[PDB]
């Protein structure tokens, strides 16, 4: 599998450093001062300004799968995503917003998703009043540490599962993994209607305990 | 209802206030120049060091049913927290980690739910690398926008769910509502197991439809 890109150097990076384990990742940043922890977080490091042009072709960018954003403004983060799509205009870039009012700067300039943590944040914190079972249901289930995993299974070609709809499926009563959603390209249905028929090439995104997953993963095989 | 206090103020906690609008709500900060803006929000302003023990009974923290702190860092945010429980051992208060190594330190300062966004950012990075699914999901269920709203129902005493299993209860079966979660005290349980029997008091943590919501109302509403 190809290389990721990171630009930029930050708390949120060094998260998606150590869920990237295992994978191949190149960090371009400014700060030297952070090479060490870079290396020791299982990643390459390369020194450079990821607003120009010719430190992101030193980081490969045409060759890597996706690029991940988060430069210490959304100006900078702009003339990043700018510099990469003056190299790639296809390669998919994941962006970190840090402020509301610049999220559809962001898109503009061709990230395909972006991230807005201070949003995310100020919203969990307005569940949180009374008891923070919100806040606690996003935190655990994004850690691949928890009992429960969210995850993405495609639905592959010739599924027992073409043209079969959500109601059919009862997919939790079956594998035990709840369906919280389906998508397709870049759109997203959460909460499916009983009556939504499923396709290959559909991604079924679901919670469930690790067997349950495996099980689901045989329910909707060929 | 008593009034929620927030200290600070971010991106964050902007974002907070737009969420509570009707309610009562207090920011302490010590920008004076941010009254304006706060005002405009919805909120009552106190100009004040959140630091300091005077300043935060300015906010009448006593009497605050909640208070959220997101100082610019950590290092601020512990010294609020430890202000604040010099005040009230027992409020409950909601805090922003600037830094993963100083998120058991806000707990131990007394923090009684830490909220993470560069973890949670992190991680939705790397599950986006191939598709945007999770971080989608993320993103819409809090954002008020969409048909479907996440909310958490309380399961009231007498319910006709008293005793009864998830799998017998089939909620999403009946109801529409997907329940993500029940929670009780400081626990949560996510995507219970059939044999989970649902006690009075337990939080029902679920996805739907409103149409499907007041089913879910009705459904664990009250024997007679
Ligand atoms: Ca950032
Ligand atoms: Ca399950
Ligand atoms: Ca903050
Ligand atoms: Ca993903
Ligand atoms: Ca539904
Ligand atoms: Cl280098
Ligand atoms: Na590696
Ligand atoms: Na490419
Ligand atoms: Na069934
Ligand atoms: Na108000
Ligand atoms: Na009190
Ligand atoms: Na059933
Ligand atoms: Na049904
Ligand atoms: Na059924």
């Amino acid at each position: 599998s190809r290389h990721v890109v990171i630009c930029g150097w930050s708390e949120s990076t060094l998260e998606c450093l150590r869920e990237l384990r295992g994978s191949e990742v190149f960090v371009l940043a400014e700060d030297e001062n952070v090479r060490k922890k870079v290396l020791r977080s299982g990643a390459n490091f390369v020194h450079g300004d990821p607003t120009r042009v010719s430190d992101l072709e030193k980081a490969n960018v045409r060759g890597a799968r996706a690029v991940i954003v988060d430069l210490e403004s959304d100006s900078e983060t702009i003339h990043c995503i700018l510099g990469i799509r003056k190299i790639d205009e296809s390669v998919r870039i994941i962006a970190e917003a840090e402020r509301y009012e610049n999220i559809e700067q962001l898109r503009m300039a061709g990230a395909d998703q972006v991230i807005s943590p201070f949003v995310i944040s100020g919203r969990l914190m307005s569940r949180s009043i009374d008891d923070g079972y919100e806040a606690m249901f996003v935190q655990d289930v994004l850690a691949e540490e928890s009992t429960r995993r969210m995850v993405e299974v495609p639905i592959p070609e010739g599924s027992k599962l073409e043209g079969v709809s959500v109601l059919d499926a009862d997919i939790h009563d079956v594998t035990g993994v709840i369906i919280i959603g389906v998508g397709r390209g870049d759109e997203l249905i959460i909460d499916p209607p009983r009556d939504y028929s499923f396709r290959a090439g559909d991604i079924i995104l679901g919670i469930g305990k690790p067997e349950e997953i495996e099980r689901l993963k045989n329910y909707i095989s060929a």
